[PDB]
């Protein structure tokens, strides 16, 4: 959009209440949307926002990055609703995930001994995502608990909130101050000659497992970024969190292995879960 399809949407029709955070291209809300849940009068939703600044070229990388989204058609990656291209506030609507991202869910859980089961059921709604997505010729770039999003009825679905909320800053690095890189959640390739395949996402998924495992530590603490890239790069991995299944962090080992090619597709990986069950 450029050419405004079916998609389209009336302004009207979108009400916007709160604020979720800090999106690419600009701020994000909570909202109601008519008619655009089929046998559904009304819709919670999460509304994107481009800039009253940033102006048409800025605002088709948006439109354009959310066109790659009409194709797709997994209960376990968020859903495009509608779009709102002709006019000045310029928004894109989303299936409201209710219970926020998957990092914040893991740190509510913190203050008060989280099932292999309930750990198993979560990791395996995510890798149903990635292998929908990676299928598609879809490479995440960002897979990482705070992307996953948590449905209200404890479904999780991988979405993608981008590099630039408050809450998650000591997330990203500035490497060369060129992008804000995950370091921590990035495979060795990624980090040295950034390449980004489906299994540069099987790394980020076995650091995703670590977190579910930790309730959300942050990988590699005690290593600055630079020393993380270090670390990483020259064959070093994760310690096994402490309490974790063996299930658990075997499948952490199989997505960390160095060379990507003795990695798993997500396929090998829900393959491997979905007998124990
Ligand atoms: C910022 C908005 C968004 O644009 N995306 C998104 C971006 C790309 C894809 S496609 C991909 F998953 F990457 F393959 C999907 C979702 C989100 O997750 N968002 C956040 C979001 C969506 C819904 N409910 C929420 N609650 C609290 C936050 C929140
Ligand atoms: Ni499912």
């Amino acid at each position: 959009v450029y050419v405004p399809d079916e998609w389209e949407v009336a302004r009207e029709k979108i009400t916007m209440s709160r604020e979720l955070g800090q999106g690419s291209f600009g701020m994000v809300y909570e909202g109601v949307a008519k008619g655009v849940v089929k046998d559904e009068p009304e819709t919670r939703v999460a509304i994107k926002t481009v800039n009253e600044a940033a102006s048409m070229r800025e605002r088709i990388e948006f439109l354009n990055e959310a066109s790659v989204m009409k194709e797709f058609n997994c209960h376990h990656v968020v859903r495009l609703l509608g779009v709102v291209s002709q006019g000045q506030p310029t928004l894109v609507i989303m299936e409201l995930m209710t219970r926020g991202d998957l990092k914040s869910y893991l740190r509510s859980l913190r203050p008060e001994p989280p099932s292999l089961s309930k750990m198993i059921q979560m990791a395996g709604e995510i890798a149903d995502g990635m292998a929908y997505l990676n299928a598609n010729k879809f490479v995440h770039r960002d897979l990482a608990a705070r992307n996953c999003m948590v449905a209200e009825d404890f479904t999780v679905k991988i979405g993608d909130f981008g590099m630039t909320r408050d809450i998650y800053e000591t997330d990203y690095y500035r490497k060369g101050g060129k992008g804000l890189l995950p370091v921590r959640w990035m495979s060795p390739e990624s980090l040295k000659d950034g390449v980004f395949t489906t299994y540069s996402d099987v790394w980020s998924f076995g650091v995703v497992l670590w977190e579910i495992a930790t309730l959300a530590e942050q990988p590699y603490q005690g290593l600055s970024n630079e020393q993380v890239l270090r670390f990483v790069m020259e064959g070093g991995l994760l310690d096994k969190p402490d309490n974790c299944p063996d299930m658990l962090f075997e499948l952490m080992r199989m997505c960390w292995q160095y060379n990507p090619k003795m990695r798993p597709s997500f396929l090998e990986i829900i393959s491997s879960i979905k007998e124990e069950m």
